[PDB]
Order: C-alpha cells, then sequence, then structure tokens
DNA sequence: GCTGGAAATTTCCAGCG
DNA sequence: CGCTGGAAATTTCCAGC
C-alpha cells in the first residue's frame, strides 16, 4: 500500500531534475499529480537514498578515471623518453599514440549513469549538479528579492553574450529566464515562455530557430556556474 | 516493435598564431 | 591557412509504453 516500486522512483528522479531538493515541497507535488500519492517520510527516505547512490556512483567513476589516467600517463612517460632518446622518429608517427590517447582521455566527457531500485540509467552528475544549482538559485533570489522575484537582477555581472541566437537576447532575458527556473523548475520551458509577467514569450522557440529547450538548459547551467565564479 | 528525450557524434564558428 | 575549444546541429541510443 505504501511500499516503493518503479513508477514512484522515475517520477521522483524526474522531479529532482526539475526542482532539485524537493523535500520542502513534497506535499504540493503530491497535491498536483506530479508524484504518486505516498507518505512524505517514505519519499524523503527514497530521495536521501537516491542522492546517496549518486554520490557513490560519481565516487566510483572518479576512481576509475583516476586509475586509467595513471596507466595512460605511465605509457606517455615511457614514450617521451623514447622520442628524446631517439628510438622513435617524430615524423613517421601514427596519429594514434600514447600522447593523443592520454589527451583524448584527459578531455573526454561522458554520461555517468547508474541503476536504482529497478530503474535504469539515472544520471548521478545531473542529479547532484541540479540539486546544487537549484539550491544556489533559490537561496540567491530569496535572500534579496523575496517579496518580488521579478525584480531579480544580476547586478554588475556581465555574462558573455549568446552566439547567433534568433531573438535579441540580452542580460534582461537571462534574468527573466533564471526567475522562471526559480518559479517552475528546470525544464519547464513552456510555462516560462507562456508566463506573461516574465514577458519572454516571443524570445523562445519550441530554417530552424534558436533557442530551444536544450539551448535554454545550456544557458541556465552557464549562467549559474558564472554567477558562482 | 515504436517513439520521445537523452546521449553521443558530427558540424559550425569564433579566436588565435 | 590550420588548431582548438565551445556551442549548435545532427544522428544514434534506449527505456518505457
Amino acid at each position: 500500500m505504501d511500499s516503493i516500486g518503479e513508477s514512484e522512483v522515475r517520477a521522483l528522479y524526474k522531479a529532482i531534475l526539475k526542482f532539485g531538493n524537493l523535500k520542502e515541497i513534497l506535499d504540493e507535488l503530491i497535491a498536483d499529480g506530479t508524484l504518486p500519492v505516498k507518505s512524505f517520510e517514505k519519499y524523503g527516505e527514497t530521495y536521501d537514498e537516491m542522492m546517496e547512490a549518486a554520490k557513490d556512483c560519481v565516487h566510483e567513476e572518479e576512481k576509475n578515471r583516476k586509475e586509467i589516467l595513471e596507466k595512460l600517463e605511465k605509457h606517455a612517460t615511457a614514450y617521451r623518453a623514447k622520442l628524446k632518446s631517439g628510438e622513435i622518429k617524430a615524423e613517421n608517427q601514427p596519429k594514434d599514440n600514447p600522447l593523443t590517447r592520454l589527451s583524448l582521455k584527459k578531455r573526454e566527457k561522458k554520461a555517468v549513469l547508474f541503476n536504482f531500485k529497478g530503474v535504469k540509467s539515472l544520471n548521478a552528475e545531473s542529479l547532484l549538479s541540479r540539486v546544487e544549482d537549484l539550491k544556489y538559485l533559490k537561496n540567491l533570489i530569496n535572500s534579496n528579492y523575496k517579496d518580488d522575484p521579478l525584480k531579480f537582477s544580476l547586478g554588475n555581472n556581465t555574462p558573455k553574450p549568446v552566439q547567433n541566437w534568433s531573438s535579441n537576447w540580452t542580460k534582461e532575458e537571462d534574468e527573466k529566464l533564471l526567475i522562471g527556473v526559480f518559479k517552475y523548475g528546470y525544464g519547464s520551458w513552456t510555462q516560462i515562455r507562456d508566463d506573461p509577467f516574465l514577458g519572454i514569450t516571443d524570445k523562445i522557440f519550441l530554417s530552424k530557430k534558436v533557442p530551444g529547450a536544450i539551448h535554454l538548459g545550456r544557458r541556465v547551467d552557464y549562467l549559474l556556474s558564472f554567477l558562482r565564479g
């Protein structure tokens, strides 16, 4: 009757990518069919368990990348030594060599996934970074403009402008966008566009246009990592 | 199977020597 | 010119129906 299965998990995970830490507002979510009806406490324990599992997954993948880079580094060293000593000619080189290998691995980014309670391919990175980002944003707008989130501003921070977007997109639009993420959650691009108080209806697009959903996500992540440092 | 969204891959582009 | 890093576009992948 109260146990947890897979539907409640998927719904939760999605809700976490949407609102980060949501234990504050579980009720409201249950109260609008966002989450299946279950107890506040049990959802709390499931959330804690999920974030725990994400922490552990990221940890294990970090260990893995570490060891792989150790080995690749060793190979790089032993290769340099041979180039200098002259046992390898520099111009008769294959394009696949310990150097290019160590480099590509150095700069490789890839999904960090895990399974949880019979739900498959959850993104630990997305979960953690989303909780942090949305916490930083909530605290950022509440500590200053609580009685009117719309008056939020970046101050004298000037984030680098957008590249070849189809709408005249300025700092103002960044502010409004962030306010919208604070209001409806990460991903709710339709509600953000349609809110007339934000007044950015004719600057979002869901010859293909720009910016769409993905582009909004990138812009939000960049804006927040920028405002931090 | 099908399909939407995520993930991976490719392409585009600006900044630089 | 080519290199390189970042963003956009394009293709592929996969879980859940």
